């Protein structure tokens, strides 16, 4: 699967210079990640797929903390991929508006509680795993 192995070498990369990050700047890339999948959520937020996000969130509560943690890592990484993949087929005016979308649900995520932003997360890793599963299946 030669789109496969070029997605997860993307992936690893995104994973190696995330790792080679400081805490404060992590922490950062992850707010940006977990803003811009919300961002792309707004279209339906008021089937099946709240119904496979929910599934996928009840499996995620099984595991370990350090399970979720990998897991937690591996999300943000496609998703940078596919955020930079998204911005190259933008112009300059469309790449402005997306920062701003971006930055709008950044300031809408810092008004919340801890407990609702740690739910937020967890929902947004169950989406972004839904669709890459939805997604691996048409790779090759
Ligand atoms: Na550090
Ligand atoms: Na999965």
């Amino acid at each position: 699967d030669e789109q496969r192995r070029e997605l997860e070498e993307k992936i690893k990369l995104k994973l190696e210079e995330l790792k080679t990050k400081s805490e404060e700047e992590r922490k950062e890339i992850k707010l940006r990640v977990i803003a811009y999948v919300l961002v792309q959520l707004e279209d339906l937020q008021k089937r099946e797929l709240e119904e496979k996000i929910k599934a996928k969130l009840e499996e995620l509560k099984t595991k370990s903390e350090e399970e979720r943690k990998e897991i937690k890592l591996r999300v943000i990484a496609y998703v940078l991929v596919q955020l930079e993949d998204l911005q190259k087929n933008l112009s300059d005016e469309q790449r402005r508006e997306l920062e701003e979308k971006i930055k709008w649900k950044l300031e809408e995520l810092k008004t919340k509680s801890e407990e609702e932003r740690k739910e937020i997360k967890l929902r947004v890793i169950a989406y972004v795993l839904v669709q890459l599963e939805d997604l691996q299946k048409n790779l090759s």
